[PDB]
């Protein structure tokens, strides 16, 4: 009689469209195994600018303090390019969102699935390899979050700046999340740095190496940057899992993601330390297809199938809905973002025929 | 008939390895069309430290202030992993090299020769469409020049900072080179950025915008760096100019190499304002392969291609390396690097065949 508190945040663009399948996914997961979810709906991102006027309101930040977990769409859109940059979808709520809960963890598993290497836009004979993969990256420091950044002086001489720093304990804490989670799948951690250049890749890459101590089954290998963006297309096999910065994960996963097929394919969970999960796609809000019903919902869909998985331990619930995407994808049905040429079908179609396969 | 005189710096790695062959092609361009390059050998990188204690001997900087071209391979390796930062090749030779003589124009021409698509790892449909792109890459500012950069604490409060720093007059020569490029292409520049996040992206892209008006005949887009990723793999014909920061310019070459086939093909030019120029592959020294003698030395060799063509306006000696490669590559013969079941040449051969088809 597990009865857990879901706080829903559908976001912009193919947000909202995608985040009703991901609901209809666990509506019948729920009813199939034997739990209840109480999905609580809020406005995150440019949407909560027109329904409260701020990217992330009081109301929004306080049902996630209320919840067992937060599902989540994606923000930002061409609408609100031209707001200051602080009162944005992107750094205004999404960014603080995941320093608020401390959600330093960030976990992208990308696989090709069996059979279905049609999807995946490399050469035969690497797409026949297959790879499984999982992007951990280092979520709320980095470039993206340091001070001191901002703009300053006037004309040619105008300088704007940000600040790549990191502290060892965010370091430690990422990397303890790699070697965590490759112990648990191949013991094969790739730190990705450009410790060549970056002071604080040299510190990435000598804290990561010091945990290792700590993990001697794993096999630790370093890539710098340029190379892993090479290496991702020729030998995606020889990956298990990919540690990663901030930016660096960021650029990373999305690659991982076009190789398995699309953006739409890629789920991502944020954890912080005491297991408290935001789940979101890796990708954003797809400006370009958003409002028609042409949109990939495993991403999303998958999302809650990690959900389960790692809020809640519900195993069988959360290898179902995989599972259930393994066969609808294996009997040749579909969104039209996914290569090979059949009448593909709409967010809607594809939400019913996993909800079906539940 | 006066020479030209080259300073070449070979380094470490693959680079004595891929410099002989350049060297052997420039050798026969300068027979068959008339002309004289004087080659003064230096000693740079790791094998400057093993030979002076020093990656840039003031000897080698004064051969290369005495130059009117730098033709140089690569520097770096594990030998020299446990060095002080500021001994190392990378940060005690090339970055300063670059610095010193304000070489801040990087060029990265990318492109899958006609007829070589079995060579491109992407899907063979994707790889028909074609792929002809150069990278437009800021090289003497940004985060890998950046202060206040180092690391500062200790214990786990240890941390460490590298600053993304870009000044407007920084952007607008490199943004100027693009236009001009795409002017000569298919007048498209497609500028990499992460403006939804880094203040130094906004005036990236803010600047690069301004000076699109100066170039109506221009097509300008603005892509997230994190999708450039994954666009260049979808959709690689897109692209004709792509305008990148000093760290994502290093990132996405990379990945552009490989699609060509392996980092092995691209070359690279570094332009000050003055034209000035040096001349290297784009990737590293290769340790894995070096001393083997089976290194691609096409991207030396269109390197020495294009230091005729842009320091010394020889524009048919650098058509025919050009088209001496794709006779040889057209005739079957592939270093290992080159994707075939065929017994591979090694680099002393793919040099031979090309200087014997000049
Ligand atoms: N998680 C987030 O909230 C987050 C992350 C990235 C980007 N964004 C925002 O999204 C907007 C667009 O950014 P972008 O275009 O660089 O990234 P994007 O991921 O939204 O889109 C990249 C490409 O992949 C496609 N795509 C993405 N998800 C898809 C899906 N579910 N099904 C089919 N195709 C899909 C898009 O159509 C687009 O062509 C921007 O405002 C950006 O700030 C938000
Ligand atoms: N301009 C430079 O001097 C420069 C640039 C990049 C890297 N480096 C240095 O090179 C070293 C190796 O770095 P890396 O491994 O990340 O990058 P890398 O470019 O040297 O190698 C990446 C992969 O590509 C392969 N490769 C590169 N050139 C090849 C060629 N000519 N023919 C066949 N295969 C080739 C390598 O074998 C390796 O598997 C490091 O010390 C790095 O600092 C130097
Ligand atoms: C929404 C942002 C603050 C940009 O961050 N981007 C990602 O996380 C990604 O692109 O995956
Ligand atoms: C050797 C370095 C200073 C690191 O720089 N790497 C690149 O420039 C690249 O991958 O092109
Ligand atoms: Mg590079």
């Amino acid at each position: 009689m597990e009865s857990y508190n879901i706080a829903v945040l559908a976001g912009d663009g193919i947000g909202p469209e995608v985040m009703a399948e991901a609901i209809k996914v666990l509506n019948r997961v729920q009813e199939k195994f034997g739990f209840k979810l109480n999905f609580n709906e809020f406005f995150v991102g440019g949407a909560a600018i027109e329904h409260c006027g701020y990217p992330l309101p009081a109301e929004t930040l306080k049902g996630c303090d209320q919840a067992d977990a937060i599902l989540f769409g994606s923000v930002g859109g061409p609408k609100w390019t031209n707001l200051p940059p602080d009162q944005q979808p992107e750094r205004g709520a999404l960014l603080p969102l995941r320093k608020h809960f401390k959600l330093f963890c960030n976990l992208r598993p990308a696989t090709l699935y069996k059979g279905l290497e049609k999807f995946c836009p490399l050469r035969a004979d690497i797409a026949a390899k297959g790879f499984d993969m999982v992007v951990v990256r280092e979520l709320t420091g980095g470039i993206y979050f340091g001070q001191p950044k901002g703009r300053e002086g006037d004309g040619v001489q105008t300088k704007a700046f940000d600040t790549e720093v990191y502290y060892k304990y965010e370091i430690e804490r990422i990397a303890r999340a790699a070697f965590e989670a490759a112990m648990k799948r191949n013991k094969k951690v790739t730190s990705v740095d450009k410790a060549n250049v970056l002071q604080s890749s040299i510190l990435w890459r000598e804290t990561v190496t010091e945990m290792a101590k700590d993990y001697p089954e794993v096999t630790l290998e370093h890539i710098y940057i340029d190379n892993a963006t090479m290496q991702l297309i020729k030998s995606p096999e020889s990956f298990d899992v990919l540690l990663c910065s901030n930016i660096f994960g960021d650029i990373i996963s999305d690659e991982a993601a076009m190789i398995t097929g699309s953006m739409g394919m890629l789920p991502s969970a944020s954890l912080n330390e005491e297991g408290f999960g935001l789940y979101e796609p890796a990708g954003g809000s797809a400006p370009d297809i958003a409002g028609k019903g042409i949109a990939n919902p495993i991403a999303q869909i998958l999302s809650a199938a990690m959900m389960l998985r790692y809020s809640f331990n519900l195993n069988e619930a959360a290898d179902a809905i995989e599972s259930a995407v393994q066969k609808v994808l294996a009997s040749g049905h579909r969104t039209a973002d996914l290569a090979d040429d059949s009448t593909p079908v709409s967010t809607a179609e594809m939400g019913t025929l996993i909800t079906q396969a539940i």
